[PDB]
């Protein structure tokens, strides 16, 4: 009884693009000793990451300064080894080599090679994350990255009506255990990595990221199971999509040639002053989209996008109460 | 200093196209006070009063006229027509039992439906069906009531209300041809426009000439503002207000969009189209041809100084309302940082 009186959520998407970061932006809105040793492991993985593939671009990468190279050797050193103690020696061999021009340089061409997304948000930060008594904020938990394997149910009450929202693995090992979540799914909420066209992913280190997006999206708009179903569709990281079209240094056009032809939508709403440029490029990938979602359904589902910012708790506040609604007469829609 | 600080929105829209319904709503949500309550059902009872009139004095006026259901309901017609003018009207119980079974009569229902060859209230059908509750002396009205509740706007009416700590200085105009002379006194450091449009009127002229479109002086209206030098740099949020009453219209297909706006018969639903879930596709391409009829105006100029903010409303729905202002806030905020 109380089964079919629930809103449920079901959260899908490639890795890395945005899932969990969604939920905890609802845990922060509706509902610390483990979770500093993930935000000390994400900073010791951002900075092996950029050392280690210094010398492994084409053309490789030198240090700005010849004298950093021990720092380098250090880092190395330390890398895969178990529980790491993390010495005083560590942060500063790390802060060295972060205001180094050659690791920053390295760090530019990042889309070469497989960096998390908070790499630079933490490096900014090495000097209060090493602190004793260093507490994490709201957004160090939203930037924390913990790749998720298994299936996470995370239910909240809001305006008296209760939603059960699950969060999945994003990548492909993950996918098979996604048909466990299909039954009495009120609407699926598809994340989607924006920034990420100039990016591969982490499986076989071949297949283009958006692309990959576009095609897990076109299995799921045809899925057998899901035909009843309408998804809403979060063009994520708006942020990073927005920085790197005004770094003007990888271009679009590159990965997906389409883009030279394409023109800014007659109703396209750009935010106040937002470059002409940054308009053009997110109603890009949302069009991208789009052509999927009106090829097949016949009227029996719709897909409702949104352009989004997941690590922003007052832009997913905003979003969300604006779907409470349709999530609703969805719901009605399936009685 | 507080000037500067505050968020100062102003309601822009033709006559009876729902600003003032917009403001109730933003009362209702965030000030105090239930309800003069003895003011307001006067206004209510006037409103009734009205509708009633106008509907029966149009019967033999139509071409071609329309005739009673039952003829026996003519003593009935004879009263209301014979009490059309009178200034202190008691409303005595004779009053709500003729307009109570002129309702009910088949033929002034027909003439109702063609409430488009002539100048009806869109409160109508809501105050006619609830006679029975209106006439009680214990009547009070629920907040729909005052809702639906339609009064002529003269003049310029500021409301003030906070959410979240934030505080909105809202103006009132009057819409009407005789009151957008002035429309210049709250033009200072506005922060953003709000413009009402009655989507549902595609098939009715305004009450100042009975020739114009009411649409089609909307959409004028728009290119006025939106081009006026005064305003260069102010944002308009478009609300496409009076959907329910859309839907229905076209539902029905007794009156067609095409015959008051021919384009309509190659226009398509753009790609990017988020209907309602089980919506009817006939809807989605109608409010969309309304939707974008506003917006071949928005960019055909500005040069981006000021852009345009398109929602679907309707105003007498606490719930749509509460929830597309909300929607609305951190554009708002953005427009006045743009501002600094
Ligand atoms: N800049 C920025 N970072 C974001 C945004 N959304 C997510 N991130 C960051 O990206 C990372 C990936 O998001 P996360 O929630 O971990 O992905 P996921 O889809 O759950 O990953 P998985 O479980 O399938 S492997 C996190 O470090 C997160 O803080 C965004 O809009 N902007
Ligand atoms: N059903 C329905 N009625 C609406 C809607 N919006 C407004 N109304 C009704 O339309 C009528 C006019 O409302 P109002 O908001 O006063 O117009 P106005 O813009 O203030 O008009 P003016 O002051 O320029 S003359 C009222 O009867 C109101 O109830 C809507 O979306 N649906
Ligand atoms: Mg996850
Ligand atoms: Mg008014």
């Amino acid at each position: 009884q109380v089964y079919r009186a629930t809103h449920r959520l079901l959260l899908l998407g490639a890795g890395e693009s945005g899932k969990s970061t969604i939920v905890k932006q609802m845990r922060i809105l509706h509902v610390k000793a483990t979770k500093v040793q993930d935000i000390k492991n994400n900073l010791k993985e951002a900075i092996e990451t950029i050392v280690a593939a210094m010398s492994n671009l084409v053309p490789p990468v030198e240090l700005a300064n010849p004298e950093n190279q021990f720092r380098v050797d250090y880092i190395l050193s330390v890398m895969n080894v178990p529980d790491f103690d993390f010495p005083p020696e560590f942060y500063e061999h790390a802060k060295a080599l972060w205001e180094d021009e050659g690791v920053r340089a390295c760090y530019e061409r990042s889309n070469e090679y497989q960096l998390i997304d908070c790499a630079q948000y933490f490096l900014d930060k090495i000097d209060v994350i090493k602190q004793d008594d260093y507490v994490p904020s709201d957004q160090d938990l939203l930037r924390c990255r913990v790749l998720t394997s298994g299936i996470f149910e995370t239910k909240f009450q809001v305006d008296k009506v209760n939603f059960h929202m699950f969060d999945v693995g994003g990548q492909r090992d993950e996918r098979r255990k996604w048909i466990q979540c299909f039954n009495d799914v009120t609407a699926i909420i598809f994340v989607v990595a924006s920034s990420s066209y100039n990016m591969v992913i982490r499986e076989d280190n071949q297949t283009n990221r958006l692309q990959e997006a576009l095609n897990l999206f076109k299995s799921i708009w045809n899925n057998r199971w899901l035909r009843t179903i309408s998804v809403i569709l979060f063009l994520n990281k708006q942020d990073l999509l927005a920085e790197k079209v005004l770094a003007g240094k990888s271009k679009i056009e590159d990965y997906f040639p389409e883009f030279a032809r394409y023109t800014t939508p007659e109703d396209a709403t750009p935010e106040p002053g937002e470059d002409p440029r940054v308009t053009r490029a997110k109603y890009f990938i949302r069009d991208e989209f789009l052509r999927i979602s009106t090829a097949s359904g016949d009227g029996r589902h719709y897909c409702y996008p949104h352009f989004t910012c997941a690590v922003d708790t007052e832009n997913i506040r905003r979003v969300f109460n604006d779907c409470r609604d349709i999530i609703q007469r969805m719901h009605l829609r399936q009685y």
